[PDB]
Parts: structure tokens; C-alpha cells; sequence
């Protein structure tokens, strides 16, 4: 679990969104595993606007932050689950690192702010759903 709170928005993994998130839906994209819902209170998380390929992510399964090098946002094949059939997930970035299913939602950050959230993993790899292209999160 885990979410990004910026302005009047909440960004979460689409597969972990709540009834409240869906009743306050702003935008969702199955192909990216993202859902954005509206909030009454303000969020102060700074979203990075950069092409950083290094950063730090939070791993709840280890109660630790890990530094990682990560790939450019791209279309990567992701195997089936109780949430999705097997498909290409877009805007996905991989790093060599530890993750487990309950790690989805952990934030990846660079020196410029929030880059994205944990969305996939397996085989010593961890995948992050990029959010740096969602320019409207600030305005
Ligand atoms: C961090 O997630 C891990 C990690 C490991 Cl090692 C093993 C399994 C998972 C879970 C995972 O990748 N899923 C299930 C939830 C939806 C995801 C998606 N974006 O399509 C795919
Ligand atoms: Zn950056």
C-alpha cells in the first residue's frame, strides 16, 4: 500500500483503489496501473519533472529505503494476476531490487521529488509506474 498526495489529488495503484477513490475518480488508466482521485485536504508532495534514472524507493517488506538505477518509462510485459490479465503495462520503469506484492504503493523519489510508485516486481526486479509526465497534477 501507499499513495502520492499532491494538491487536491491522491495517486494510487489502480488495483489497490478503494470505493472512495472510485466515487471521487479524476482519471484512471488500466494500462499504467494508475488511478487519481480528488481530496478535500491539500497535498504538499513535490512531483519531479525530470529524466533522472537514479533515486531511492521505500520497501515496506524490509522497512527500508533503497537506492536504485532505473530504466526509462516504457511498455513492459507483466504476467496475469487476480487484478489483470497478462498484458503490456505502459510508463513502467524497472530497477534491480527487492519487492513483494504488498510493496505496491511505495514511493520512488530523486533529488527533484516524487518520480513514481511501486507497481510490479519479481525475479530480483522492481517496477515503478512513472508519474512525471502527469503535468496536470500540479495545476
Ligand atoms: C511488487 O509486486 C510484486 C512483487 C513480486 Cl516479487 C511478486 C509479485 C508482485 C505483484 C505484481 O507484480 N503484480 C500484482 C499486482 C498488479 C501488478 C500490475 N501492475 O499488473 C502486478
Ligand atoms: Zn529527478
Amino acid at each position: 500500500s501507499g499513495a502520492i498526495y499532491v494538491g487536491n489529488y491522491r495517486v494510487v495503484n489502480r488495483h489497490l483503489a478503494t470505493h472512495n477513490d472510485w466515487a471521487n475518480l479524476v482519471w484512471e488508466d488500466s494500462s499504467r496501473d494508475l488511478l487519481v482521485s480528488s481530496t478535500t485536504a491539500q497535498g504538499c508532495d513535490t512531483i519531479a519533472r525530470c529524466d533522472c534514472q537514479t533515486g531511492v524507493y521505500y520497501c515496506s517488506s524490509r522497512r527500508k529505503h533503497y537506492p536504485v538505477s532505473f530504466s526509462k518509462p516504457s511498455l513492459i510485459f507483466v504476467e496475469a494476476s487476480e487484478y489483470y490479465p497478462a498484458r503490456y503495462q505502459s510508463h513502467l520503469m524497472l530497477a534491480v531490487g527487492h519487492s513483494e506484492p504488498g510493496d505496491c504503493g511505495g514511493i520512488l523519489r530523486c533529488q527533484h521529488g516524487v518520480v513514481g510508485i511501486v507497481s510490479t516486481g519479481g525475479n530480483g526486479l522492481v517496477g515503478f509506474a512513472d508519474v512525471r509526465d502527469l503535468l496536470w497534477l500540479d495545476e
